[PDB]
């Protein structure tokens, strides 16, 4: 009964010349005595993925079957379905990421998949739900109660402003601060406008408009507060700071952000925190680990995973590729390339 890891598997990494590689020899991880072992059945494929520690495991989304469980966790057995994310290229737990047939459950930054979503729907959601509550923490909103019964009210709407409505960050985000009692209003793409509603945007428009920011001005009465960008450029970050009230406001990135006296506090979401074992980007000295990061994914996590057993938290619109690990680099390179459009690249894997 005691579990013996097999002696290597197939895994996504970079090798010695910055080239994505199907490594057929990687390590396979040792279990914690407080994680559970995973066969991993689905991956998800996120832009941050296609940004180097090489031989590092690639990958942070990731749902599969319980193989082996730590002698220190409960509620869990062999059989069960679980997802959750990776902490991808960590030099300290190279042998750790999405993008292998093997992997180990991280922090509590994990759930059960409920018995109504399949591997795929599941392996959709992880960074999501991650980014959406790191950027909900940073902007200073409470996150939902998966226990009430209807949102906070506010006679006075609230409202935040979604940059990049469309994106895999933004549908669950903006689930999740309707949750909350916010009113996020979008900008996509003509042809992505009912997805965001259907995710919680009040009203949506195409970013190219002209003068659309007088437009979010005067429909937010000069007194929009919050900007979610989460596209990070240097179009957008121009957007967001002209479409914030008078009075000052708030502008959460998902990225480190390009290079006034506007009003307007600043931060960005850096992913690995949800972990709260720190980070060596970005240098100098990057990151320390943290109990307090770590209590909060894991309190994100307990919440969202209720949300997604109830329904309340949908995962984003899914394409879906059968295949094997060249597959994920395959997805990768359409994601690079900015190919995908209101869609997650999701692979099941094929054993064998
Ligand atoms: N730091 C972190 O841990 C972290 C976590 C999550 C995401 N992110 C970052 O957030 C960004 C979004 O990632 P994601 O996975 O949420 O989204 P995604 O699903 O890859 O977003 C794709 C969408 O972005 C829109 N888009 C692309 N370029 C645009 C531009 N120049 N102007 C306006 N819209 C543009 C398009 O929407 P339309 O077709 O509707 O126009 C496209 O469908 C990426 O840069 C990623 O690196 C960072």
């Amino acid at each position: 009964q005691p579990f013996i890891p097999p002696p290597q598997q197939t895994a996504l990494t970079v090798n010695d010349h910055d080239e994505v590689t199907v490594w057929n020899a990687a390590p396979c991880p040792m279990l914690p005595r407080d994680q559970v072992y995973v066969r991993v059945e689905a991956v998800a494929i996120n832009p941050s993925d296609t940004s180097a520690t090489p031989w590092a495991f690639l990958g942070t989304d990731y749902a599969g079957t319980v193989v082996a469980v730590g002698s220190d966790v409960t509620h869990i057995q062999v059989g069960d379905r679980v997802y959750g994310a990776q902490n991808e290229m960590c030099p300290r737990t190279p042998d750790q990421g999405a993008f292998s047939q093997y992997t180990v459950t991280r922090g509590r930054v994990w759930a059960k998949i409920p018995k109504g979503l399949s591997f795929e729907q599941a392996a959709a959601l992880p960074a999501g739900i991650s980014t959406a509550g790191l950027a909900m923490k940073l902007l200073g909103l409470p996150l939902p109660s998966p226990s009430a019964d209807q949102p906070p009210t506010h006679s006075k709407p609230v409202y935040v402003l979604v940059y990049g409505g469309s994106t895999a960050t933004a549908t669950v985000t903006m689930q999740m601060l309707r949750l909350s009692g916010y009113i996020p209003i979008a900008t996509c793409s003509p042809h992505n406008f009912d997805l965001a509603k259907s995710r919680g945007a009040e009203e949506v428009f195409d970013y190219r408009a002209p003068n659309l920011a007088q437009t979010i001005r005067t429909y937010t009465k000069n007194n929009l507060r919050y900007a979610l960008d989460c596209i990070t450029n240097v179009e957008s970050t121009t957007f967001c700071f002209a479409a914030i009230g008078r009075a000052g406001g708030h502008y959460v990135s998902l990225n480190p952000f390009p290079e006034t006296r506007k009003m307007v506090t600043t931060d960005w979401t850096l992913g690995p925190t949800i972990f709260g074992e720190g980070s060596t980007w970005p240098a100098p000295y990057g990151r320390p680990g943290s109990e307090e990061e770590r209590q909060f994914g894991e309190d994100l996590w307990r919440i969202a995973g209720q949300l997604v057993e109830d329904g309340r938290l949908v995962h984003h619109p899914l394409r879906v590729v059968q295949g094997g690990f060249d597959h994920i680099k395959q997805g990768m390179e359409l994601v690079r390339k900015g190919e995908l459009s209101g869609e997650k690249l999701v692979v099941r894997l094929e054993g064998p």
